[PDB]
């Protein structure tokens, strides 16, 4: 029931591939947005999506690393130590209310 969020893996190399995986979606959810963090921030947001229009909406924390994907999940490439820390999914639910959920990985 509860959004999850799964690191794939959470202890990544320099250069490697990170998967951030979205469980437990509300149906009908109008979009969402990934930040770097524990919080929504707008100078943080990497990048989101809007259902509606299949709209993919880079934030100011945009790389091209980055590619978000239709169940909520992100892939992150070529990742770097500086990647290391907290990762906060919004997911925007059909009645315009917001749920939150953070994950983290590591990289070595
Ligand atoms: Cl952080
Ligand atoms: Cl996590």
């Amino acid at each position: 029931a509860q959004l999850t969020i799964e690191a794939v893996p959470s202890n990544a190399a320099e250069g490697k591939e990170v998967l951030l995986l979205v469980h437990n979606l509300p149906q009908d959810p109008r979009g969402y947005n990934w930040y770097k963090g524990e919080t929504v921030d707008a100078n943080r947001r990497i990048i989101g999506y809007v259902i509606s229009n299949q709209q993919i909406t880079p934030g100011p924390a945009y790389s091209n690393r980055e590619t978000i994907y239709p169940n909520a999940s992100l892939l992150m490439r070529n990742v770097t130590r500086n990647d290391t820390g907290s990762y906060t999914l919004q997911v925007i639910k059909l009645n315009l209310m917001s749920e939150e959920v953070t994950g983290q990985f590591s990289v070595h």
